[PDB]
Protein backbone atom coordinates (compact mmCIF):
# COMPACT_ATOMS: atom_id res chain seq x y z
CA UNK A 1 0.00 0.00 0.00
CA UNK A 2 2.26 2.42 -1.45
CA UNK A 3 1.36 6.45 -0.38
CA UNK A 4 0.72 8.32 -3.44
CA UNK A 5 3.16 9.06 -5.37
CA UNK A 6 2.72 13.24 -5.82
CA UNK A 7 3.39 12.98 -1.58
CA UNK A 8 6.99 11.45 -2.43
CA UNK A 9 7.88 14.02 -4.80
CA UNK A 10 10.49 16.92 -4.12
CA UNK A 11 10.74 20.01 -6.14
CA UNK A 12 14.27 20.94 -6.66
CA UNK A 13 14.55 24.29 -7.47
CA UNK A 14 17.98 26.24 -7.93
CA UNK A 15 19.86 23.84 -9.51
CA UNK A 16 23.38 24.28 -11.05
CA UNK A 17 22.86 23.88 -15.12
CA UNK A 18 25.54 21.71 -14.81
CA UNK A 19 23.70 19.26 -12.12
CA UNK A 20 22.57 16.22 -14.55
CA UNK A 21 20.06 13.46 -13.75
CA UNK A 22 22.59 11.10 -12.50
CA UNK A 23 24.47 13.73 -10.31
CA UNK A 24 21.34 14.75 -8.56
CA UNK A 25 20.26 11.13 -7.78
CA UNK A 26 23.64 10.56 -6.70
CA UNK A 27 23.02 13.46 -4.19
CA UNK A 28 19.47 12.33 -2.96
CA UNK A 29 20.15 8.97 -2.93
CA UNK A 30 21.60 9.60 0.52
CA UNK A 31 18.35 10.14 2.27
CA UNK A 32 16.51 7.36 0.56
CA UNK A 33 15.58 4.68 -2.63
CA UNK A 34 14.75 7.65 -5.91
CA UNK A 35 11.97 5.98 -8.22
CA UNK A 36 12.18 8.85 -10.57
CA UNK A 37 14.99 11.60 -10.60
CA UNK A 38 14.90 14.15 -13.86
CA UNK A 39 16.49 17.41 -14.49
CA UNK A 40 14.21 19.51 -16.44
CA UNK A 41 15.31 21.05 -19.56
CA UNK A 42 15.08 22.65 -23.08
CA UNK A 43 13.39 20.55 -25.21
CA UNK A 44 15.45 22.07 -28.04
CA UNK A 45 19.17 22.98 -26.47
CA UNK A 46 18.99 20.37 -23.74
CA UNK A 47 20.55 23.29 -21.58
CA UNK A 48 18.93 23.07 -18.01
CA UNK A 49 15.99 24.93 -16.59
CA UNK A 50 17.74 25.05 -13.23
CA UNK A 51 15.34 22.73 -11.42
CA UNK A 52 14.35 18.99 -11.21
CA UNK A 53 12.51 16.71 -9.38
CA UNK A 54 13.52 13.33 -7.14
CA UNK A 55 10.77 10.65 -6.19
CA UNK A 56 11.25 9.10 -3.47
CA UNK A 57 9.80 6.11 -2.37
CA UNK A 58 8.09 6.78 0.78
CA UNK A 59 6.87 9.73 2.89
CA UNK A 60 9.74 9.18 5.59
CA UNK A 61 12.15 9.54 2.81
CA UNK A 62 11.23 12.75 1.53
CA UNK A 63 10.90 13.62 5.85
CA UNK A 64 14.33 12.91 5.40
CA UNK A 65 16.25 14.48 2.70
CA UNK A 66 13.85 17.86 4.00
CA UNK A 67 15.37 17.70 7.33
CA UNK A 68 18.77 17.22 5.94
CA UNK A 69 18.52 20.54 4.35
CA UNK A 70 20.35 22.91 2.83
CA UNK A 71 21.21 20.92 0.64
CA UNK A 72 24.39 21.85 -1.59
CA UNK A 73 24.37 19.76 -4.65
CA UNK A 74 26.86 20.22 -7.58
CA UNK A 75 28.23 23.52 -5.30
CA UNK A 76 24.71 25.25 -5.23
CA UNK A 77 22.63 25.49 -2.07
CA UNK A 78 19.20 24.23 -3.98
CA UNK A 79 15.76 24.76 -2.67
CA UNK A 80 13.79 21.74 -2.53
CA UNK A 81 9.43 21.82 -1.69
CA UNK A 82 6.90 18.83 -1.87
CA UNK A 83 4.89 18.92 -4.55
CA UNK A 84 1.74 20.94 -5.26
CA UNK A 85 -1.62 19.78 -2.74
CA UNK A 86 3.46 26.57 -4.86
CA UNK A 87 1.99 29.11 -1.94
CA UNK A 88 5.11 28.79 0.10
CA UNK A 89 4.24 30.14 3.24
CA UNK A 90 5.12 29.75 7.17
CA UNK A 91 1.60 30.19 8.95
CA UNK A 92 -1.16 28.44 9.39
CA UNK A 93 -4.76 28.93 10.59
CA UNK A 94 -5.95 26.55 12.73
CA UNK A 95 -10.27 26.68 12.92
CA UNK A 96 -12.79 24.82 15.31
CA UNK A 97 -10.85 25.09 18.67
CA UNK A 98 -13.85 26.33 20.28
CA UNK A 99 -12.78 28.11 23.62
CA UNK A 100 -11.06 25.06 25.83
CA UNK A 101 -7.89 25.46 23.55
CA UNK A 102 -5.03 26.73 25.10
CA UNK A 103 -1.10 27.56 23.91
CA UNK A 104 0.62 24.37 25.10
CA UNK A 105 -2.87 21.99 23.25
CA UNK A 106 -1.42 23.89 19.96
CA UNK A 107 2.34 23.59 20.82
CA UNK A 108 2.49 19.99 21.98
CA UNK A 109 0.65 19.09 18.61
CA UNK A 110 2.44 21.30 16.47
CA UNK A 111 5.86 21.29 17.44
CA UNK A 112 6.42 18.01 16.01
CA UNK A 113 5.82 18.85 12.46
CA UNK A 114 8.54 22.37 12.74
CA UNK A 115 10.23 24.67 15.50
CA UNK A 116 6.73 26.85 16.16
CA UNK A 117 7.84 30.77 16.80
CA UNK A 118 4.44 32.03 17.23
CA UNK A 119 1.10 31.16 18.60
CA UNK A 120 -1.69 33.50 18.19
CA UNK A 121 -4.96 32.70 19.79
CA UNK A 122 -7.81 34.81 18.81
CA UNK A 123 -9.83 36.38 21.35
CA UNK A 124 -12.89 38.99 20.34
CA UNK A 125 -11.32 42.84 20.02
CA UNK A 126 -14.25 43.90 22.28
CA UNK A 127 -15.32 41.12 24.93
CA UNK A 128 -11.77 39.25 25.09
CA UNK A 129 -13.68 35.93 24.80
CA UNK A 130 -11.78 33.28 22.42
CA UNK A 131 -13.33 33.04 18.78
CA UNK A 132 -12.47 30.04 18.01
CA UNK A 133 -9.35 29.76 16.13
CA UNK A 134 -5.02 30.44 15.90
CA UNK A 135 -2.13 31.22 13.97
CA UNK A 136 0.89 29.07 14.12
CA UNK A 137 3.83 30.18 12.75
CA UNK A 138 6.66 28.34 12.05
CA UNK A 139 10.75 28.72 11.30
CA UNK A 140 10.23 27.27 7.60
CA UNK A 141 7.82 26.20 5.17
CA UNK A 142 7.71 22.72 4.81
CA UNK A 143 6.33 22.23 8.33
CA UNK A 144 3.42 23.74 7.12
CA UNK A 145 3.42 21.54 3.51
CA UNK A 146 3.37 18.53 5.96
CA UNK A 147 0.37 20.04 8.06
CA UNK A 148 -1.71 21.05 5.30
CA UNK A 149 -1.87 18.01 3.32
CA UNK A 150 -3.00 15.67 6.07
CA UNK A 151 -6.82 14.68 5.86
CA UNK A 152 -7.36 15.31 9.10
CA UNK A 153 -5.88 17.03 12.78
CA UNK A 154 -7.23 16.34 16.41
CA UNK A 155 -6.38 18.87 18.89
CA UNK A 156 -7.51 19.16 22.56
CA UNK A 157 -10.20 16.72 21.59
CA UNK A 158 -11.44 18.87 18.62
CA UNK A 159 -11.30 17.92 14.94
CA UNK A 160 -9.92 21.33 13.67
CA UNK A 161 -9.45 22.74 10.24
CA UNK A 162 -5.80 24.08 9.03
CA UNK A 163 -5.08 25.61 6.04
CA UNK A 164 -2.24 27.83 5.05
CA UNK A 165 -2.02 31.76 6.27
CA UNK A 166 -1.48 34.62 4.11
C1 LIG B 1 22.92 18.06 2.84
S1 LIG B 1 24.33 18.03 1.81
O1 LIG B 1 24.59 16.67 1.45
O2 LIG B 1 24.19 19.02 0.78
N1 LIG B 1 25.60 18.51 2.69
C2 LIG B 1 25.70 19.89 3.19
C3 LIG B 1 26.69 19.80 4.33
C4 LIG B 1 26.50 18.39 4.87
C5 LIG B 1 26.26 17.55 3.62
C6 LIG B 1 27.54 16.97 3.02
N2 LIG B 1 27.86 15.69 3.65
Amino acid sequence: PKEPEQLRKLFIGGLSFETTDESLRSHFEQWGTLTDCVVMRDPNTKRSRGFGFVTYATVEEVDAAMNARPHKVDGRVVEPKRAVSHLTVKKIFVGGIKEDTEEHHLRDYFEQYGKIEVIEIMTDRGSGKKRGFAFVTFDDHDSVDKIVIQKYHTVNGHNCEVRKAL
